């Protein structure tokens, strides 16, 4: 772009699992029926610490999706990594979110954005059904003009898959799918792609290599929650990734708070302090000179990691956190500033 340049190397983690009565005949993923002790239910008493400018919205409302794409466009975010479960599983307490992918791709395309996939730890996820599911994703969505591909050092452009909780499956199983020799190898097929493992522990570095993964990411917004999410380890991981031609993708967040659904977890709470926590993380990511940067999150409201517009709100039961004294778009604007800084700086790397 020009006065709105889209950073194609900036990815944001995006969730399509919210529902309300209007569009889904019910409230879905806005509170948690884990607190009977209800007079604590939407649209007023959502479980999230912050309150969305769009209300207790529906991910399938196309005006919502539009708005989301406008907001991501204003942050200069080129790519959303969409949370994905397969359409053939038990997991989702609702209608399968794979149903929305085609709309999300269309709306994404209006605004010149791209969609990549963030594969959730669905039930019995293993190498075998991952093969089926990777095929499904590429067959169904791979030719859509908004489908994301990343250009390798070669020039060869590939689909990307962030695999959340990748450590759950053993390296010998990953290797069946992700090494050339593997019995179910996607290598050199039209199903090939760049698979990015979620690194939690230092130990995982070596497992990840062994497995045949093409990159690593860190996910968690709380600096210090894991070895991977701790900024002080990022230089070291970057070094390791460069040594072995892995794509290092640090994940930066604006803060963290989930005490609504986990009252005991105040240790992992990180106050936003008017954007400074965000800027500290962004800064530490840029310092590694990374090939990509990921943002946790566009709209993970339950973990309090969202950059999506939030508004002040008080009810009889709840006073929500908010972005005062700044505007609901504070994090979109901070993201734009740091995106531009990242475009400029990246153009100078090897
Ligand atoms: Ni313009």
């Amino acid at each position: 772009g020009r006065h709105m340049p889209l950073n194609n190397y900036l990815h944001v983690f995006y969730y399509s699992w919210y529902g309300n009565p209007q569009f889904d005949g019910k409230y879905i993923h806005w509170n948690h029926p884990v607190l009977e002790h209800g007079r604590h239910n939407p649209p007023d008493d959502i479980g999230s610490s912050f309150y969305p400018e769009l209300g207790s919205y529906s991910s399938r409302d196309p005006s919502v999706i539009e708005t989301h794409m406008r907001q991501m466009r204003s942050a200069s975010i080129g790519v959303l990594a969409l949370s994905w479960y397969p359409p053939d599983v038990n997991d989702e307490n609702g209608e399968p979110t794979d149903n929305l992918v085609p709309t999300i791709l269309d709306k994404a395309h209006k605004y010149n954005l791209k969609v990549t996939f963030h594969i959730e730890p669905y039930s019995n996820r293993d190498d075998q059904n991952m093969y089926k599911n990777v095929k499904y994703i590429i067959d169904k969505y791979g030719n859509h003009p908004a489908f994301y591909r990343y250009k390798t050092k070669t020039g060869n452009a590939l689909p990307m898959f962030y695999v959340y909780d990748s450590y759950i499956t053993k390296p010998e199983k990953w290797a069946n799918l992700l090494t050339t020799s593997g019995s179910r190898s996607i290598r050199n097929s039209p199903y090939d792609g760049l698979f990015i493992a979620l690194l939690v522990e230092e130990k995982h570095k070596y497992d990840i290599l062994q497995s045949g993964f093409d990159g690593i990411y860190t996910y968690f917004a709380t600096n210090g929650f894991t070895y991977g999410s701790s900024h002080q380890n990022w230089a070291s991981l970057k070094l390791f990734c460069d040594k072995y031609n892995l794509i290092f993708i640090p994940s930066v967040g604006p803060g963290y708070i989930d005490t609504s659904i986990r009252p005991w977890n105040t240790q992992n709470t990180r106050n936003r302090i008017n954007g400074k926590y965000y800027e500290i993380g962004l800064s530490a990511a840029l310092q590694t000179r990374p090939s990509l940067i990921s943002i946790t999150s566009f709209n993970e409201w339950h973990e309090g990691t969202q950059i999506e517009k939030a508004v002040p709100k008080r009810t009889s039961n709840t006073v929500y956190l908010d972005y005062r004294p700044h505007k609901p778009g504070l994090y979109l604007e901070l993201t734009r500033k740091w995106s531009e800084k990242y475009s400029k700086e990246r153009a100078t790397y090897a």
